[PDB]
């Protein structure tokens, strides 16, 4: 039902800025959606952008979002669905991945989401990923990973 934050850790400035691939979450949502790709550009210490992800019934769908900032959470709105809305506490950042909890209708128990900056990431990275996980109260072993996209560093 919770995670155990850094003590502050709170953020940085156009951090989350450009292009993110959402592969791992725990809980898995990948039997949902799948290929979430998502571009931000930084208004200030806000955030726009959009996400694409493809559903099993229906295609290529994008949505507009906004990320409202604040201290070490941040609110995220889809112009959509408005289902994956929630205060998000950010659990680690990093140059080529960054990692969310938070608790959207879709998950209220809780919803962990590590984005990538790149599709399939090397080894490297998801050791830190792993270690960042345990620093904050999870594990790799309850993390569903996005096999609609192959990586065998996700496997
Ligand atoms: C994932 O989206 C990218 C967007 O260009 C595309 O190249 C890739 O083939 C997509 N695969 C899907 C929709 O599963
Ligand atoms: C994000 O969108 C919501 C939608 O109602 C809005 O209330 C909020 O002020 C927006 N923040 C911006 C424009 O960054
Ligand atoms: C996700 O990938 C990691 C390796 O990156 C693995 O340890 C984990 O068990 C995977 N989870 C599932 C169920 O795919
Ligand atoms: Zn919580
Ligand atoms: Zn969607
Ligand atoms: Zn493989």
């Amino acid at each position: 039902k919770e995670p155990c934050p850094p003590e502050n850790l709170q953020l940085t400035p156009r951090a989350l800025v450009g292009k993110w691939y959402l592969r791992t979450t725990s809980p898995d949502i990948f039997k949902q959606v799948s290929n979430i790709t998502a571009f931000y550009s930084a208004h200030g210490n806000d955030y726009y952008g959009t996400v694409t992800d493809y559903s099993p019934e229906y295609g290529l769908e994008a949505h507009r979002v906004n990320l409202t900032v604040s201290g070490r959470t941040l609110k995220f709105y889809m112009n959509d669905t408005h289902e994956y809305d929630s205060e998000y506490e950010i659990l680690a950042v990093d140059k080529d991945y960054f990692i969310f909890y938070g608790h959207p209708p879709a998950a209220p128990s809780g919803l962990a989401l590590i984005h990538y900056r790149q599709s399939c990431p090397k080894e490297d990275i998801i050791k830190r990923v792993k270690k960042s996980l345990k620093n904050v109260c999870l594990d790799y072993k309850y993390f569903g990973n996005d096999t609609s996209v192959h990586c065998r560093y996700l496997e």
